[PDB]
């Protein structure tokens, strides 16, 4: 089958000046690029094993896939979370399930900046959709750990808090990046994963 | 290549009075035998989800492909370093590393001890071999992980430590076990393993 890397829908600088078009085309074409070859390679290796009947390979190229394989996850779903086009709040079902489940779509904000603040080292930070539940639910995860292969959450809304995403323009002040990210949000691409969740 | 449940070397009472005849049978007809089994559903389920290419399965599944792989990996090993010949202490090479790494083979005994008992929770403790820097080297590893898998060191001789080896009849005071298992310790099958790194 074999993973590609996915063409971005829109230009580098269309998320200006939120996000640069620096950080666009250095986050795209080298780190989730990274991420699809390691991938692929690691896959094969896995392959070999399975064959083989080889556990201690196949457990010891766990760490490798989870990270290389959760890259890819992510940042596929990341680019389609935003948009030049993007902004503002939601509507419709998802945001009556916003207020119902955080009280406000103010209060889900600051829920889930501060979920992605409070991410220590390398990580992600998720809106999700717990199937069994019926109800939305927020998680992070470390490093590259994608949400529903780690948590069972299917995954609504991701914010890229390593970082290669922001730490060109903001530096350190990881704050100001997570306030702009705001302005991109791509809600179409949000509720489409939502409506897909229910049936 | 399937992966299949390895008879015990010697009668389920060889090892008495150390180990009794019913932590034996129950240890290896159906600890093992589960073991076994389900890394073998595991391994079904990621070889179909790697051919589909869907990662999260496979990211899903690593959990239990680790803690039945382990598991088979370690106990498999377990019986084996374990005889009614066995008991004392090495000789040759293996000897003359112990003493040169730890010291003594009484020091060697007491490392070995202490990392055992201080696994916090279910796991095991093992001497291994460092082939980069040739030498021994103790470590500890929680629940079923295995030793190479997770470190590289390859595996020469492993305790386990879960209560379900010892505590029908030691209960709760697991240096009891600790100590008597050195009396069964098969330094010829150590040796062996041993020897096969060095060449
Ligand atoms: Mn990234
Ligand atoms: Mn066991």
């Amino acid at each position: 089958m074999k993973h590609s890397l996915p063409d971005l829908p829109y230009d580098y600088g269309a998320l200006e000046p939120h996000i640069n078009a620096q950080i666009m085309q250095l986050h795209h074409s080298k780190h989730h690029a990274a991420f699809v070859n390691n991938l692929n390679v690691t896959e094969e290796k896995y392959q070999e094993a399975l064959a083989k009947g080889d556990v201690t390979a196949q457990i010891a190229l766990q760490p490798a896939l989870k990270f290389n394989g959760g890259g890819h996850i992510n940042h596929s779903i990341f680019w389609t979370n935003l948009s030049p086009n993007g902004g503002g709040e939601p509507k419709g079902e998802l945001l009556e399930a916003i207020k119902r489940d955080f009280g406000s779509f103010d209060k889900f904000k600051e829920k889930l900046t501060a979920a992605s603040v409070g991410v220590q080292g390398s990580g992600w930070g998720w809106l999700g959709f717990n199937k069994e539940r019926g109800h939305l639910q927020i998680a992070a995860c470390p490093n590259q750990d994608p949400l529903q292969g780690t948590t069972g959450l299917i995954p609504l809304l991701g914010i890229d808090v390593w970082e290669h995403a922001y730490y060109l323009q903001y530096k350190n002040v990881r704050p100001d990046y997570l306030k702009a990210i705001w302005n991109v949000i791509n809600w179409e691409n949000v509720t489409e994963r939502y409506m897909a969740c229910k049936k």
